[PDB]
This record gives structure tokens, C-alpha cells and sequence, in this order.
């Protein structure tokens, strides 16, 4: 049906060591033929993170960039660039870029539109904080997300979805299993009304937040939650623990 | 005196094959010996060009930075992970990095204290738009963005300060040799009334704005332009003829 992916976002984190040991792991790991993992440091060891991965079911991404690959963007990032050096993703709309980074969901829109343009695959993230999870307006706030991107893009084949509570990133407080499905098949069929009951059925939609090695097998029987994006633990030895939570 | 200083901010361009191609230029180009050459590629390109650099006085730097080392704080990049790659710069203040990005003047020198402190020399960027420039402007736009920084930097030995004619950045003209050369003036004498003409005596400013291979002689008996911030022209062959103009 869906094919189980595990991203695990590095964030500010990682030198060439942790990512020798990281991506020394996961070519020594034994994990399904039938699974899909994006390892996404830092631009500064991207380049290198390829040289070291000698895993096929473990591709690289990068983790924002900018909608246009080159002129005078001083600071940015480029799809063209992290493409040449072989990674094949980037993680657009994180709680760490709209938050603190002012990035505005058509600043992402159209970010998402040039990259699939440029033969990239897309993480889109979605979610809302805690207060508009306090007066019930999270599905209000993810359509109104995914809404923009709605509005410019129209094929998501190699586009995955990674719902993000901003209240369980990185801070030990994750979804229950159940409260997770519940807004990911919520996110499906408002999805599927949008762009046809195929598109809806093929996307892949990650739950993100607090996601670790001994909480993965709770969202084991999760039919909507298509598997899972790992900041916190992405670095941490029981990322195989959540890559095998199906297994 | 003030060791010439050229600096290259190639922007968002390049490919493994460019930086290749540009670094063997000037790994076998005549150079003079004491100047500085700064290149800064995009991140995705650091690690790379500095195993390529070979000429000693040529350093690789980064574009941008933020103000901490690691944590949660998504796409960008860390004054250790460039010290780790081997990069000693980080352009700051950049010019860019203000307008389409946002970064206020107090975001800048906090992220100018905490680099230095992480022991990467700064480029600092400054400048007013042609909107400063027609309403007469100028200097208190440059006086508060240096000031923004100087209440949070006491001490400005690996600090080199570009001003970059916001009139002239990739628009294509060269405000002249003479306006120029009374722009540094003026903004070493304010810094020398902030530091004294000891430190300012030493301290470089570099001119930044459509710098290039045909002109960059006509700014050379100018006292107070002791180096260039080029874009453009960094990729290009007459980068290696602006090291040269001062001879």
C-alpha cells in the first residue's frame, strides 16, 4: 500500500565524527528491504553524509532551501547544489523556519512548487502550537497550511506530509497513537476531497514530535501514519529501534 | 598599515566542477604574497573547497550563521560545523541577509559577538538603500547598524567591515572611487570615536557594491578602501586581477 518511511531530521547538530558514527550505524543496522529512510544534516556535512552512506534503502536530504537555485540569494540554499552532491529531499515548512525564521506558508507554497519543478522530493511540515491546539483549531490551522500549498501544486507523488505538533518537538511529550490518527486521516480525507481518492491514498503522512526509540511500536497498528519524523533521536543509536517499529 | 583584503561572496551559485574550476585558478595563479583572500562558496560546498584550497592565503568562509552552535533551529548553518569543515570567515550582515531575510541589526551582532567568541572572524556587512541614499540617510543608517554591533562587540581584531552601497550591489554601477573613499573615511573616524584611532587605525573596510577586474585599480591610491567584497566577479576569471590591482 504505502511504503513505511522513517526521515530523521539532525538539525543544528553533528560534526564529521557523529555523522561518521550515525551513518556508520545505518549501513551496519539490519532493517526491512521494504522501508524508506532520509538521513538530513546540516548543509555543512551533506556532501559527505552521501560519501559515507553504503546502505540503498537510505537517501540523503537537505534540510530547506530556497525557490530559486541561483543568484544573488546571499546565505540560502539551492536545490541545484545539494542535487549535484547527490541528495534527493528537503524538508520545507519545520518548527524551527516558520516559527523564529518568519517563513510564511507561501513562502513555502511556492518553495515546494520549484522544487518538485527541480526533480527534488519534499518533506512538508504542517502543524499547530500548542494554543490553537487549546481552543481546537488544529485541523483549521493544517488545512490552512495545506491549503497554500494547495493553491500552487498539484501533483504530490514525490511529495510526504510530516504532521508536527510544535508541542511535542523535542520536548518528551509525544501524541497518543490514537489522537495521531485520528488528525492524519482527518488530514487524508480533507486530502482526498482536494486532489482525487488515489493521491490521498498514495501520499505518505509522517506523525513528528517526541518520536523515540520505545514509543515507535505504540503507532505499530496506525494505518494513516505512514511512519515518522525523527529530530531528537535521529541522533541517538535507537533511530534503527524506530526504522524496525513495524518490523 | 592594513593587509589588502579581497573577499568573495560567490551568493547562490556554484557547482563542485565551479568551485573546482575557480580554486585551481588561483592554486595556480600569481597572487601577491600578504594579501588575504577570503572565497565564500554556498555551505554545501565548504568542506570540499577547503580540501581543494592549496594557495595559503586564500581562506574559504560561509555565507551566513547563526547565533548558537547546535539545537533545534532548522537550515541553518554553525560557526562550529564551518570552524569543523575548516572554514575561518562568516559573512555576517551581510547586506542580504537584511532585506529579503530580515535579519534586524541586533540579530546581527549577537550573531557577531557569539561568532568571534566561537573563535571565526567576521565579515560585517553595512549599508543604506537607495532610500536612505535620496533622503540623505546615509551615515545614521551606517552609524545605528555599526553602533547595533559595537554595544555587543568590544574588541574587533578578526572583524573586517564592508560597506556594500546598497545602489550598486548587483545593480551593476560603481558609486565612484571618490564618494568611496569619504564613505570609509567617515566610518573610520566614527569608529575611532567608539575605539579609539589605535583600533580603528588597523581595522579594515572593505568597499563591497560592483567591484571588478576593469576597476579595481581606480580604488586603488583611496586610503580608507583597504580591500573588496566581490560577487560577481568572484567566479569569474577577473577576480584573480582584483588581487592584483593593488600591486
Amino acid at each position: 500500500a504505502r511504503t513505511f518511511f522513517v526521515g530523521g531530521n539532525f538539525k543544528l547538530n553533528g560534526s564529521k565524527q557523529s555523522i561518521k558514527e550515525i551513518v556508520e550505524r545505518l549501513n551496519t543496522a539490519s532493517i526491512p528491504e521494504n522501508v524508506e529512510v532520509v538521513i538530513c544534516p546540516p548543509a555543512t556535512y551533506l556532501d559527505y553524509s552521501v560519501s559515507l552512506v553504503k546502505k540503498p534503502q537510505v537517501t540523503v536530504g537537505a534540510q530547506n532551501a530556497y525557490l530559486k537555485a541561483s543568484g544573488a540569494f546571499t546565505g540560502e540554499n539551492s536545490v541545484d547544489q545539494i542535487k549535484d552532491v547527490g541528495a534527493k529531499w528537503v524538508i520545507l515548512g519545520q518548527s524551527e523556519r516558520r516559527s523564529y525564521f518568519h517563513e510564511d506558508d507561501k513562502f513555502i507554497a511556492d518553495k515546494t512548487k520549484f522544487a518538485l519543478g527541480q526533480g527534488v522530493g519534499v518533506i512538508l511540515c504542517i502543524g499547530e502550537t500548542l494554543e490553537e491546539k487549546k481552543a481546537g483549531k488544529t485541523l483549521d490551522v493544517v488545512e490552512r497550511q495545506l491549503n497554500a500549498v494547495l493553491e500552487e501544486v498539484k501533483d504530490w507523488t514525490n511529495v510526504v506530509v510530516a504532521y508536527e505538533p510544535v508541542w511535542a518537538i523535542g520536548t518528551g511529550l509525544a501524541a497518543t497513537p490514537e489522537d495521531a490518527q485520528d488528525i492524519h486521516a482527518s488530514i487524508r480525507k480533507f486530502l482526498a476531497s482536494k486532489l482525487g481518492d488515489k493521491a490521498a491514498s498514495e501520499l505518505r503522512i509522517l506523525y513528528g514530535g517526541s518520536a523515540n526509540g520505545s514509543n515507535a511500536v505504540t503507532f505499530k497498528d496506525k494505518a494513516d501514519v505512514d511512519g515518522f519524523l525523527v529530530g531528537g533521536a535521529s541522533l541517538k543509536p535507537e533511530f534503527v529501534d524506530i526504522i524496525n517499529s513495524r518490523n
